[PDB]
């Protein structure tokens, strides 16, 4: 009851099956193993985010470390507001040139096969770095976010990350000091216009993280749900204006990032239990999201359902929270949309009769951010 962990392998299997005993029951969970408290109700959860005077949480401009072990965000923002009309051509090619490999044989992992490296490659043109070394980049993000997401590291995986990390700085540093002096259009150029070279590095090192992981996460999580709601599938096809609201359903329905860590300023309390200062609470997306007092039938998949207000899904007063809430709601949220639109949309146009493959498997896997394993499809 209150005796069950949140970062135990059973809870990892699915966390979903413990939302609900988790609000009503223990909302405000004390997780034994760290000084951490773990928070799933929607009004609670939401309360803490739009309160981010009380319930504070790291700068863009802070180098991240592991989660579980502010006047930029609108010049970020507005400069990727002003990205996306931009980029779309070359996230269409990213698309497109990815898929090329796989159309044919008729058969993909749409995780393994495409989604990581398509993210990796959007990011990429993002920062204006050369798709040529996407390889290395996508195995040194991949080294940094294992650091952070996870409970425990062996000690080579240890000295892997520290490596990727050492890696991506050797490797992006130049690329700031040479931008500094002869800048694109690119946002590392943007940046260098009022911050310093490890500054910037650390801001650029978010938004590698922070703008890959999610984005692959959402696509396969989308699609996934979508044919497993063949009909929702079928009314997605014949009117692909309703692709912002598969992409909504699908984000509140399994937000791709999980825990959203805040750290406490003070005394304070949240429902009824007491917390004492210094002490970080964990916002679960998860079970907010599906909490009965904010969504009607909230176990259910429905692209047309009325409360999911897809009218704001993709801003900072949304009634899913799988971009946070209010002021420190995710700065991609516009360029995240679209992104996912526009590759859902190919990946539609190109895999024609997609379904899902024989005796695939369907599986996820994080506890901070969680997805899929893979997305084993197959088409003509
Ligand atoms: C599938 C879509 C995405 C989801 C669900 C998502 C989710 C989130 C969430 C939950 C946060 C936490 C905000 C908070 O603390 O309350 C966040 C932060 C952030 N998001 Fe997103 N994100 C997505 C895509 C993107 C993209 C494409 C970008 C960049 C274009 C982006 C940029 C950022 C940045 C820079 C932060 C700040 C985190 C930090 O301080 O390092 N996101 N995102
Ligand atoms: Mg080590
Ligand atoms: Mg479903
Ligand atoms: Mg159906
Ligand atoms: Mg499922």
């Amino acid at each position: 009851i209150k005796l069950f962990s949140v970062l135990s392998d059973q809870f990892q299997n699915n966390p979903y099956a413990y939302f609900s005993q988790l609000r009503e029951e223990d909302p405000v969970h004390y997780e034994e193993s760290i000084d951490s408290y773990f928070i799933s109700r929607y009004h609670d959860v939401r309360y803490i985010l739009q309160h981010p005077d009380i319930f504070t949480t790291k700068s863009l401009v802070e180098r991240a470390e592991p989660v579980m072990r502010a006047k930029r965000r609108i010049v970020v923002r507005s400069f990727i507001g002003d990205a996306l009309d931009h980029l779309s051509p070359l996230i269409k090619q990213n698309a497109e040139n990815l898929l090329a490999p796989y159309l044919e044989r008729g058969k993909s992992d749409l995780v393994n096969d495409f989604g990581k490296t398509f993210a990796v490659c959007v990011t990429m043109d993002m920062l204006g770095l050369d798709k040529r070394d996407h390889e290395k980049i996508s195995e040194w993000h991949s080294g940094v976010a294992d650091f952070i997401t996870s409970i425990s590291q062996s000690p080579e995986a240890r000295a892997h990350s520290l490596w990727c990390s050492e890696q991506l700085s050797q490797y992006l540093m130049p690329v700031i000091k040479e931008r500094r002096v002869n800048p694109g259009s690119d946002l590392i150029s943007i940046l260098c216009t009022a911050l310093s070279d490890k500054d910037i590095l650390a801001l650029i090192l978010n938004v590698l993280l922070a703008a890959t992981e999610p984005a692959d996460k959402t696509l396969a999580l989308m699609i996934y749900h979508l044919l497993n709601n063949p009909e929702q599938m079928n009314d997605v096809l014949a009117d692909r204006s309703l692709v912002p609201r598969a992409i909504a359903e699908t984000l509140r329905y399994k937000p791709p990032v999980q825990l959203i860590p805040r750290q406490l300023s003070q005394d304070t309390v949240v429902g009824g239990m007491e917390i004492k200062k210094d002490t970080i609470v964990f916002c679960m997306i998860g079970a907010a999201n599906r909490d009965p007092e904010a969504f009607e039938q909230p176990d259910v998949f429905n692209i047309h359902r009325e409360d999911l207000g897809i009218k704001s899904a993709f801003s900072g007063a949304a009634r899913h929270l799988a971009f946070g809430s209010g002021i420190h709601n995710c700065v991609g949220t516009a360029f995240a949309k679209n992104e996912i639109e526009i590759v859902a949309n190919i990946v539609l146009d190109k895999m024609r009769n997609i379904r899902l493959e024989e005796d695939f498997c369907y599986a996820e896997s994080g506890l901070y951010t969680r997805g899929p394993v893979s997305l084993l499809v197959a088409f003509d």
